[PDB]
């Protein structure tokens, strides 16, 4: 079930904080 991911940390790296926001728009768009 790939839908709503779940945010890194209150602010983690700017390269995890890339990968969750990628599948989320990934997401959002692949519907």
């Amino acid at each position: 079930a790939p839908l709503e991911p779940e945010y890194p940390g209150d602010n983690a790296t700017p390269e995890q904080m890339h990968q969750y926001a990628h599948q989320l728009r990934r997401y959002i768009n692949m519907l």
